[PDB]
């Protein structure tokens, strides 16, 4: 079996092997850094199967030494459950994490983007769009939504890496930091239970207490993954998207000349940016299933390489090209089926607001160094820049 990942992720470059696999052997046996061997899935159609078809299970991973890139299995909360447990947590969030809640956040989100740009301008160029914009923008938004104090960032931010680190932390460090984040959220819930605020943690604690729907551990682990998703995934996709726009200056000119392309632009960034470094979380087969001529037997795992699905040339014409006018775009950047992203309306709002605000306030925004000089964050499950220096 081939050793996987084949190569360490570099910048936003996609490994040429994925295009060879999609064309000649779309499903291949690999050996994983931790846990059992697995079947690597690379095509769009098979990706939809293993993400949505009831024959593939997340909860079965707990009965195995789960195929994975991280030293220990991650506490994925809702994303590690099947029905009926998944349905219980999913229904809870649907009732408190509504579209109206997200749309009512837009004035505060727009105000935070303007405040961060005010600070960038007051401090003068060169600025850092990562630590000086994407990180605190994503962070204040999710902290506002969830009810985690943004002022506690100095203590919790150093724990989040333990949910994503692949090669850069020991299992002892991962266990300690995971326990520290859970313990910190647990103490926040004691306060929020007694003194509810207009945020998601309070609403979840209240909805769960009234119907005894979730245990305290389930609530703690769920709030934790929402904080990782809003703080880390959003800021990573935002900073990678800015890198894509800077390195495709003709598409950036088109976006500034036709601002109505922004909704389609965000979707094409979701598709084109290979945000997941390699694969998302393993599923396990409950029955024999044939995928692209390869038989996956019951009890075997499949790794969904979502970035490769989004480059599938049988689905997206010129899949290797970034084209923000692309109309047909059934990308899997937000997942598919039972576990599809429920933060996607908010992520879409943040991306649109962030990019509209930057292009509106800083019309001359350009990268301050050659892209070869940039430093990327290695050893994580998503790709992100450590710094993006800009002039204006
Ligand atoms: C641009 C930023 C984001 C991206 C790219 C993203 C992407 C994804 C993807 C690909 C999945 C599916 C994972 C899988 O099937 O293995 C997912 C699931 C999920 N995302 Fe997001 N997400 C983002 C932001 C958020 C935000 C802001 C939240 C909420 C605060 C969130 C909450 C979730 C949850 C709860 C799930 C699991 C749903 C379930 O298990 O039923 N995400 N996301
Ligand atoms: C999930 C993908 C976007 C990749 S794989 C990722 O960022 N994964 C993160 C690091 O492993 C964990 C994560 C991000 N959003 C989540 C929502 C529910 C449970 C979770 F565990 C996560």
């Amino acid at each position: 079996p081939l050793s996987y990942p084949f190569n360490e992720a570099v910048a936003l470059d996609v490994d040429p092997l994925y295009a060879k696999l999609r064309a000649e052997e779309p499903v291949v046996r690999v050996s994983c850094p931790f846990g059992e061997d697995a079947w690597l899935v690379t095509s769009h159609a098979d990706m939809k199967t293993i993400l949505a078809d009831p024959r593939f299970s997340r909860a079965l991973a707990a009965e195995h030494d789960e195929s994975r890139l991280t030293p220990l299995p991650i506490h994925t909360s809702i994303l590690g459950m099947d029905s009926p447990d998944h349905t219980r947590l999913r229904r809870l969030l649907a009732k408190v994490f509504t579209m109206r809640r997200v749309e009512l956040l837009r004035p505060r989100i727009e105000q935070e983007a303007d405040r961060l740009i005010d600070a960038l301008i007051a401090e003068g160029p060169p600025g850092d769009l990562m630590e000086g914009f994407a990180v605190p923008f994503a962070g204040t938004v999710v902290c506002d939504l969830l009810g985690v104090p943004f002022e506690d960032r100095e203590q919790f931010r150093g724990w989040l890496d333990a949910f994503s680190a692949t090669t850069v932390m020991t299992e002892e460090e991962i266990e300690a930091d995971t326990e520290r984040l859970h313990g910190y959220i647990a103490q926040l819930m004691v306060r929020r239970r007694a003194e509810p605020q207009d945020d998601l943690i309070s609403a979840m604690v209240k909805a769960s207490d009234e119907e005894e729907k979730l245990s305290e551990k389930e609530l703690v682990e769920l709030a934790s993954v929402l904080l990782i998703a809003g703080h880390e995934t959003v800021s990573s996709q935002l900073i990678d998207s800015l890198h894509v726009l800077f390195t495709h200056p003709e598409q950036l000119r088109l976006l500034k000349d036709r601002p109505e392309l922004m909704p389609g632009t965000v979707e094409e960034l979701m598709r084109f940016v290979p945000l997941i470094s390699h694969v998302t979380f393993a599923r396990y087969a409950t029955e024999d299933v044939e995928l692209s001529g390869t038989l996956v037997r019951a009890g075997e795992s499949v790794l969904p390489a979502i970035p490769s699905a989004n480059r599938d040339e049988s689905v997206f014409e010129n899949a290797d090209r970034f084209d923000l006018t692309r109309e047909h775009n059934p990308h899997l950047g937000f997942g598919y089926g039972i576990h599809r992203c429920l933060g996607a309306p908010l992520a879409r709002l943040e991306m649109q607001v962030a990019l509209d605000s930057l292009l509106r306030r800083l019309p001359e925004l350009r990268c301050a160094v050659p892209a070869e000089s940039l430093e990327w964050k290695d050893g994580m499950q998503v790709r992100s820049l450590l710094e993006l220096p800009v002039l204006w």
